[PDB]
DNA sequence: CGTTCTATGTGTACTCAC
DNA sequence: GTGAGTACA
DNA sequence: ATAGAACG
């Protein structure tokens, strides 16, 4: 159970103190690349977890940030870890929280936004609606027919845009 | 023929069996 | 190692 | 969004 005013303090807390460990160096993951999403991007009253997204710029760091997760000065359990999905319960000054940790890469940064803000309803009626147009819309691209269809894209108001859907901001979005 | 309702996607990390 | 089958988005 | 079905 958890109501978005201190929703927005977790992250705030956060923006500067995540970071991973890579073979032994700590490297700190930058506000430019941490997204909040999910039920506190949509500014819904009360939210149930926060899901945050890291944006990593190469492949080749994806096996290590998540997997070896760090945020300074605070404990947490994992309860499920894999190099794009990580799920942590966190204990906020004496509150127990879910935490859910996504990666994208730079290449999927819209893709990644518009999948992980929702809400569910959402991505289910537009991931149908092309579907019928031998489409298929997932976290990490716009795919016809297993290759990826290339859109010069950067914002996910663009790709909304792009592909046909009216753009609502995240509050008024189902 | 118009009004209203209904249904619809997809992927990741995990766990036991062969 | 594969992979059906599951928890949980 | 969109299309198929029940309804009148
Ligand atoms: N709940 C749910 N989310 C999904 C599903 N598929 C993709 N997602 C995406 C959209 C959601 O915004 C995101 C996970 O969000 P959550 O499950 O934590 O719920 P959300 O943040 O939308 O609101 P909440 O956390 O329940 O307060 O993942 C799904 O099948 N169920
Ligand atoms: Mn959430
Ligand atoms: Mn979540």
């Amino acid at each position: 159970m958890l109501t978005l005013i201190q929703g927005k303090k977790i992250v705030n807390h956060l923006r500067s103190r995540l970071a991973f460990e890579y073979n032994g160096q700590l490297i700190k993951i930058l506000s430019k690349n941490i997204v909040a999403v999910g039920s506190l991007r949509r500014e819904e009253k009360m939210l149930n977890d926060v899901d945050l997204l890291i944006i990593v710029p190469e492949k080749k760091l994806l096996k290590h940030v998540l997997p070896n997760i760090r945020i300074k000065g605070l404990s947490f359990s994992v309860k499920v870890c894999g190099e794009r999905k990580c799920v942590l319960f966190i204990e906020w000054e004496k509150k127990t929280y879910q935490l859910d940790l996504f990666t994208a890469l730079a290449e999927e940064k819209p893709y990644a936004i518009f999948f992980f803000t929702g809400p569910v309803s959402y991505l289910i009626r537009i991931a149908a609606a092309l579907k019928k147009k031998n489409y298929k819309l997932n976290q990490y691209g716009l795919f016809k027919n297993q290759t990826l269809v290339p859109l010069k894209i950067t914002t996910e108001k663009e790709l909304i845009k792009e592909l046909g859907f009216t753009y609502r901001i995240p509050k008024k979005r189902l």
